């Protein structure tokens, strides 16, 4: 389907988990089983994001399970979580390579930075944080 007008700073590629902070507090705060927390911290995860204009895929694989999400920025779309719940929410984008979406009181923020993907999720007082890099 050609180059389809190539755009710079697109969230398009594949990224392995480097590290993560407040994982055990956050994965407990959403209510995943304590075995899947204590093993899933050492299971090396991967994410695979695809910006297609206003459309966005967000794939995440960790703990031997896969999550796929689809949304479109400026529109309302149903985002799936680690617990398997789906909730409707609007996603926003800023002119600094950032995304923002809020689901189940989990205030997710993402940022593309060259080849590196930063993620943060703030639920109540738990400030979860995530670091991934291009593979």
């Amino acid at each position: 389907h050609h180059h389809h007008h190539h755009v710079a700073m697109s969230f398009s590629g594949k990224y392995q988990l480097q590290s993560q902070e407040n994982f055990e507090a956050f994965m407990k705060a959403i209510g995943l089983p304590e075995e899947l927390i204590q093993k899933g911290k050492d299971i090396k995860g991967v994410s695979e994001i695809v910006q297609n204009g206003k459309h966005f895929k967000f794939t995440i694989t960790a703990g031997s399970k896969v999550i796929q999400n689809e949304f479109t920025v400026g529109e309302e779309c149903e985002l799936e979580t680690m617990t398997g719940e789906k909730v409707k929410t609007v996603v926003q984008l800023e002119g600094d390579n950032k995304l923002v979406t809020t689901f189940k009181n989990i205030k997710s923020v993402t940022e593309l930075n060259g080849d590196i993907i930063t993620n943060t999720m703030t639920l109540g007082d738990i400030v979860f944080k995530r670091i991934s890099k291009r593979i």
